[PDB]
């Protein structure tokens, strides 16, 4: 049955999702700063400022959600341009650009609270004026990340909402945008309904797409220290996957209690002390000054595709990696069954090993994403060009708007003026034919202001007058 | 020792890269190229490591003709001789043909060095085991004297073996 | 490689081998007499002296296993001359010669003497004397 394992139902504002157990949840879209482009002491200075922030985000039965989903974007559309030399530099460009296995990844962060007919009334309330400040606080926190509050796809012909649509990507596999209707949504969700077999090897998928198939692998045996940015091998990864981290908050009770079962690990082991009991007490310390706060973690990835064969290779090729980043994976057994449901954000039931972890230990896996530009569609206007060949990365689908510190947040459609800056014409030219020409998908009104034969020749080539 | 004796001889003690980076233990790295068939670097973690090496688990043919192993590059096929039949007379450079052999080869010797009561035992036993049957005449029943005359006054010691390309 | 109870060992000399058996051999190659080139008298001849061979032939328990085998060429180290003219033209005639059931036929004659903890010792004694005269 649909619906079962599935608990979200749309029916209390329009950023908050109800789940069908009492449960009230968010989601940020998540363009995360550029991991290349930074010193080491930069991305220390971002983990400890998301540690400040969380900081001062509580332990009232909180958790957070990471997803970080690669895709192949069948999104982006054919050139036309009604001139037939710029349909030959996008189709040698496109030929240009056959490999480059164009799947972006993308960030979502996951904010879930739950309490722990009139009193269920004022309930409500309370959570929903909780949530809304917690997330006021985090768009002011996100403010270098450009986060953005996913609620409000009206008038997309009739009331959309990309939050359940987020979902459905999670359930599905593919980009649906699910409407809103007058049901608890849980049931209407499930559109390639999976299926797991006898003995966990694989999980099928019976979408109208195509079948694919999905496996699944647990990730435990941390490395107790982490490198800031340690997971960032996967973002070059090829398998259009889709990442999770879960992590509930406990509350220092749990706490204590989680460190007394440390040291019954520890110094109640094999008669052994190795000096492991040295800093949890200062952890204590810092978590009752507010730091080292702790919760419940599990990991957990899952690739999918055509031909079993390949994943199996994939799910190869991501434990070679988690072995490199010195984290032990383990592959699923029958409990992915299970184990798919453990994806969603409202499904603590499900989660394999919760294992205890601190903040900053969690927020040194996640928050890095690659740069990539978030008009691959979507704009007020088509996307403009793939720029390929990132130096170790991913097409960019290069656009004009984007969003900037937001004071006077709309002030346009979207603002996107652009600068060049570097000597004349050292490819500078070039580029800025290209940008014409592919600009001329959109017959925008060009006024040029050229110094000095400034593409002349093809300024007129493409029907203009210079 | 065996630094003494190979200091002519360009060897190396592994198992000393840990805390490269976050701790793998090199010898075990070696030990899944000895499994998995490629260089997969093993990070220490707290659980025994046994059920952690087989990151590309080997499957076998129903007839045992060829072996299989999903690598990391893909789906390859492993061939396997054991050994039989040596030249008694042993050779000094015996498998520098392999040298050229454009395979990539795995070569596996064994050595269980047996005491001398159990090397004892077992040259009197072939020894009896060749004055058992008729038509023995080799006249190498005295090698086994000869092997026991080595073996009780130290100089070479047998131990069980198996070689396995 | 499970032996067939098959009867084997190299437990003589060089050029006697023995069985498990108490059998003991010799192998001879002949590259023999060419019949396509010699009259039928010749042949009659050939056989008669084989005959008078075999009247020097014991009965003490001897055998004889005559094989003709016809096996291909693949041992041949066939390959370049190091000279332009000849490698184009040798090598081109081997494609000319293009092979026409090219396989090698030869003739093996084996010879199985046998004897009918010093016992067997001294029937295999006699026996390489008996192989020995038979052979020479």
């Amino acid at each position: 049955p649909v619906g079962q394992f599935i608990p979200y139902s749309h029916h209390v504002t329009d950023t908050i999702i109800s789940t069908k157990n009492a449960e009230y949840l968010s989601v940020w879209k998540i363009d995360g700063r550029s991991h290349q482009s930074a010193s080491e002491a930069d991305v220390f200075q971002w983990i400890r400022e998301l540690n400040n922030t969380l900081r001062g985000i509580s332990s009232a039965n909180l958790s957070l959600w990471t997803h970080i989903v690669r895709r192949r974007v069948y999104e982006y559309p054919d050139a036309e341009f009604d001139n037939v030399f710029c349909r030959q530099l996008d189709e040698k460009y496109r030929e240009s650009f056959t490999g480059y296995n164009l799947m972006v990844n993308d960030l979502y962060l996951t904010v879930v609270y739950r309490p722990v007919p009139d009193q269920k009334k004022h309930r409500q309330e309370s959570c929903i004026k909780a949530l809304e400040d917690i997330n006021r606080t985090l768009g002011q926190s996100f403010k270098r990340y450009g986060a953005e509050l996913l609620s409000v796809y009206e008038k997309g012909g009739h009331a959309f909402s990309a939050p359940l649509e987020f979902l459905a990507r999670l359930v599905n596999g593919e980009h649906i945008p699910m409407p809103i209707c007058r049901d608890r949504f849980s049931d209407y969700m499930a559109v390639n309904r999976p299926m797991f077999s006898k003995w966990g090897e694989v999980g099928e998928l019976r979408s109208l797409t195509g079948l694919r198939r999905f496996g699944m692998l647990e990730i435990r045996e941390y490395d107790d220290a982490t490198e800031p940015g340690q997971l960032n091998v996967l973002l070059e990864s090829d398998y259009e996957f889709v990442l999770t981290h879960s992590f509930s908050v406990l509350s220092r009770p749990a706490a204590k209690e989680y460190l007394q079962r440390h040291q019954k690990n520890l110094i109640d082991a094999r008669d052994v002390a190795t000096d492991q009991i040295e800093e949890i007490d200062e952890a204590l310390n810092q978590l009752i000054s507010g730091h080292f706060v702790m919760g419940e973690h599990h990991c957990t990835l899952t690739v999918y595709g055509e031909t079993v064969q390949q994943v199996r290779d994939n799910l190869a090729h991501a434990s070679a990696a988690m072995l490199d980043v010195a984290v032990l994976p383990k592959p699923v057994d029958l409990a992915l069954e299970a184990g798919y449901w453990a994806q969603l954000p409202a499904n603590w039931q499900w989660r394999p090993r919760p294992a205890p972890i601190t903040s900053l230990n969690f927020l040194s896996f996640s928050p890095f994403h690659n740069f990539m530009s978030g008009k691959p569609t979507g704009n007020p206007w088509g996307p403009a060009v793939t720029i390929l060949k990132t130096v170790s990365g991913t097409p960019l689908y290069f656009n004009f708007h984007a969003s900037k510190e937001e004071e006077d947040a709309t002030d346009k459609r979207l603002l996107g003026n652009t600068m060049l800056i570097g000597q004349s014409s050292s490819g500078k030219t070039v580029l800025l034919g290209f940008l014409l020409a592919q600009a001329q998908k959109f017959k925008p009104t060009i006024v040029a202001f050229d110094k000095d034969r400034g593409m002349e020749i093809s300024i007129r080539a493409m029907g203009g007058r210079y």
